[PDB]
């Protein structure tokens, strides 16, 4: 079923709470013990979610009678016992709910990581692939106004088709990590529509609406009211309309972050929305924000709370991590290896910040695989159709620390082209590698990005901080260079000399060698060290110092800042006088 | 590395005890993070047991700073957070040896669940694959006197291709579930030997003696000094050497468990045995042990201490179950789904108690891959090597209800060849399943067993315990019938009506009518029902009655016994008077 945009701006009933679950290793309630089919595809189903009628019966599962637990939220930080649990768990709640006249009822999921099955009165609506993307269900033909019976299975196995497959760096989260609700809309509806300046021609807004339902052909209007722009017409079969619409606009900046009330209805659907205007573009070596030169001084940031120990998915988790950004004087965050929860990008779009948005496409995903390659292209879709009215985002990342192969080369160009065709306003990067005295970037694909991103830890895992100095970057002259990752590991108030590795001293002198070094590439535009904030990897083992952390935060897993932080503030305190401008 | 006999009766040293231990869920320690390739086949690599040599060198780990584990023991019971994990786990410990002149060293594990790799001083020692199953690396060459450092890995992952694969009905115990120890033998030393009556002719005992290392022809002898036995004799160049000694000697039997003190001598190695003398074989529908026509009055076994909820290890368990199985007036165990700790056997020749042995060919067994087959061919070779001298042995079991198919027929066929080809001496069976009235077993493979084992349900999973009355077995007239399973769950103190499901009454009830069905079976001549005490399985997930258990033991996991309990003893005291026989 495509996503229904901006859900995150239509009334909901929350279903989030306390629910019952069955930890299920086995696929004991999902699948035949004897031929491994799921059940699905054929009493013993639990998504029947049955009683016993008499007391002679058999039944071995009752969710009436089971342990409960909080959704939304990762199972692993909520029990010591779920904490290395990888596998499949059966949520189970129960709702009342009478839809008025013919209106349709869906159920939407902010994410839930990895595979989702959902079961409505033990009918089955929908099944989901990717960890971090949301998706929906029409289940109106399924409800009834008392006791519905909702089940939905989550299940975080790592398999090699999955993206992500075997390894990445950070902790396994499994379940309903953000909001669940029902959602109530008309016979038809407003199901998709982009409201975004046209890249070859910023004199016009330029987008569509998409209307879903029962009789797609009828009269959409698109207002916003402070700008003095209308448009209104008919819909055809298809239920699409494009239309270029002018606008005396005032444009979106980090500094200045003005966000139009906007008003996209059609039939019977109303629908308000906050849409900010901006360009974004590349003019040779220069970003250019509205025909200005900016810099990002960004930080990278995982999806994770590390005071609770899980993952982050709440409007507080997004002002207390962009507080921790704006601390730092960043302008630009580059979120995770995934789309984060959908207030971030909202209150980016609020506060000023801009935004870099990533599918985890990471080391050795099966690139030769059809349904790897389907499921990295559905998270894309997903990610792209829900952001891309978001004025914050300007750039869609593919892939992080893939391998060059020919196999990898096309799919990275096939979900290039998957990006543009949906939305071409913002920059397709990818997170890439170097090669090597002197350093560059052959890879193949660099000819095909409108940012140049590299990752590299030339204090840290390639030589000691002294190597910083004696290096020197060959660059294409034309396009913008970016940092997407540097950094180094630091235990909060584990101090000594700077050679001392693990100490806040080392991670101090690192940072400072790293921008000595980035200082002297004239393409330099931009940077996203990782990270902000230590968070939970299982490939960190070392006691006393990692115990299970990525340790590589300028801020401690407590909350408190390590001296690099002051370091990277201080260069970007320096970065903003420079590129200091004047709007309209 | 073939398995050396009699290491149970060897000295050698424990290296029980608390080991350090790092759990490693994607594998950093032992694989490429970007390849997935085994460093094995190749500082990362956690089997190196680094530490830094100066302060700005880089370790992810650090064994002497990691936490510990008690070895041996399965690691679920250990610690809440290892409860469910499935996957690879590393141990690490270290041990000064100095070996005595040009003897051989070996680390002998009586079992690790399921792929062991041991290195000794960063050096691959050897790997394997099944979970229950013995198995010992000569390290002679790779160890020194001082500081030697031992590194375990252990993965229990589900796979595919693995013995048993995605489900079963018990719990996935990880980690050195039995005794490590070092077993010093001399440049030449005794690897093998069988020493049992001759079916064929009960006046002699047959066998052989295997000797391996430096100079394989050497004087052997086998003195059996109560019997008046001083053979003595010369090996060729293979050191492999048969032999036909007359016997003066009082025969094994439950009742009058008669063991013999032996001495194999070959060079400078010497060892003693405790080995039980007895035939077993079936004359049409009869089992006769030593000629005398015997009923199994038996119960079935996992190798589970219900009280620690872990996995069962040592004497002191065997002593607790047989103690139980004893008081049940017993006569058989048939243990599990898999070889139990080398306890269960010896003990069994001690208490005399005849047993059935098993290799988890279980379900969905990939029975066309051939990696399935040579894993399940090496747990059935080292099964029946480690056991063929034991008295209480009688039945080696290849299956566990498998499904009727043609790759699944030819994969038990070979693995019954590969059973007798080792020894001939025992009947050869598998668990099947009855067809339906009227009751047959039309399964191709029960032309193929010794004795006809089948597993049935009839009050339980197949209509309500009247059933058992109602319904008539048509079996061969020709081949002893055994039940290898019947029972029915019930919570221990869940009282009210025989026909509430999940009471006493209940279970007290199946027994009854389980009983008088198979009383009316001519060719009846065993069963071990399902079984002596309720244990843990992730298949098992109503709240209140099963909590995780399968609740079908005669006793409850705190150790009490239940109604249905009473039931069965009656009945053994009735089949122990029916088949009492004088011993000459
Ligand atoms: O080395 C590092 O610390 C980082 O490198 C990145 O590619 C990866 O996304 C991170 O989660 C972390 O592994
Ligand atoms: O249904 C039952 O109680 C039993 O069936 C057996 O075949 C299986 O091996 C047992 O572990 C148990 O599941
Ligand atoms: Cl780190
Ligand atoms: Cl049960």
């Amino acid at each position: 079923t495509p996503l229904l945009q901006n859900v995150y701006n239509r009334e909901s009933t929350l279903l989030n709470g306390n629910w019952k679950y069955v930890i299920d290793p086995y696929e004991t309630g999902y699948r035949n013990h004897r031929n491994w089919i799921p059940f699905d595809q054929m009493a013993k189903p639990y998504y029947t979610d049955k009683v016993i009628k008499e007391r002679w019966d058999r039944v071995e599962y009752n969710f009436n009678t089971s342990a409960e637990i909080k959704v939304p939220g990762d199972w692993n930080s909520q029990d010591r016992m779920l904490l290395y649990y990888e596998g499949s768990l059966w949520y189970r709640t129960k709702f009342d709910y009478t839809i008025t006249d013919n209106n349709r009822l869906f159920i939407y999921f902010g994410a839930a990581n990895y595979q989702t099955d959902v079961y409505v009165n033990g009918q089955k609506v929908g099944q989901h692939l990717g960890g971090f993307d949301p998706f929906n269900f029409d289940i109106t033909n399924v409800v009834k106004p008392k006791d519905n019976s909702l089940m939905v299975r989550v299940d975080n196995r790592r398999e090699k088709h999955r993206v992500p497959n075997y390894t990445t760096d950070w902790w396994n989260y499994g379940g309903i990590t953000r909001d669940v609700k029902l959602v109530e809309v008309p016979s038809t509806y407003i199901q998709d529509y982009a409201i975004q300046l046209d890249k070859d021609n910023p004199k016009n807004i330029k987008g569509y609406v998409q209307l879903a339902g029962s009789s797609l052909e009828t009269n959409v209007s698109i207002n916003i009211p402070e700008a003095k722009i209308n448009f209104s017409t008919t819909t055809d079969r298809t239920g699409r309309v494009h239309f270029e619409i002018p606008a005396k606009i005032k444009k979106w900046y980090p500094k200045r972050p003005k966000l139009y009330d906007v008003q996209i209805q059609a039939g019977n659907d109303k629908l308000e929305d906050q849409i900010g205007l901006r360009t974004i573009e590349t003019k040779g070596a220069d970003i250019l924000l509205n025909g200005q030169s900016i810099f990002l001084r960004g930080i990278s940031l995982h999806e994770e709370n590390p005071i609770k120990i899980g993952r982050a998915r709440s409007i507080e988790d997004a002002q207390m991590q962009m507080g921790w950004a704006k601390e730092l004087n960043c302008n630009f965050i580059r979120l995770a290896h995934y789309p984060h929860n959908e207030n971030m990008p909202r209150l980016a779009d609020k506060l000023g910040l801009l935004l870099w948005e990533e599918i985890p496409v990471y080391w050795g995903i099966d690139y030769e695989n059809p349904e790897a390659f389907a499921q990295a292209k559905s998270q894309l879709e997903t990610m792209v159709h829900r952001d891309k009215n978001r004025a914050s985002v300007i750039v869609w990342s593919v892939a992080n620390e893939t391998p060059d192969t020919e196999s990898r080369l096309e799919f990275l160009r096939q979900l290039k082209k998957i990006a543009i065709d949906i939305d071409n306003t913002r920059f397709i990067s990818a997170a890439l590698e170097r090669n090597e005295d002197v350093v560059k970037i052959p890879d193949p694909f660099a000819e095909d990005v409108d940012m140049l991103a590299c990752n590299e830890y030339i204090g840290w895992y390639s030589g000691l901080p002294e190597k910083c100095d004696k290096v020197t970057w060959q660059l294409p002259e034309d396009k913008p260079f970016f940092v997407s990752e540097f950094g180094g590991g630091a235990l909060y108030n584990h101090h000594g000399d700077k050679l001392t590795r693990w100490t806040e001293e080392y991670q101090e002198y690192l940072y400072q060698e790293q921008i000595k070094m980035l200082k002297k590439i004239p393409t330099l535009r931009g940077m996203t060290p990782w990270i902000l904030v230590d968070f939970r990897s299982p490939r960190r083992n070392l006691p006393i110092i990692q115990d299970g952390w990525n340790r590589k935060g300028l801020i401690s897993d407590g909350g408190f800042k390590k001296k690099a932080f002051h370091v990277l503030k201080a260069y970007y305190d320096e970065m903003e006088k420079k590129y200091n401008y004047q709007i309209k």
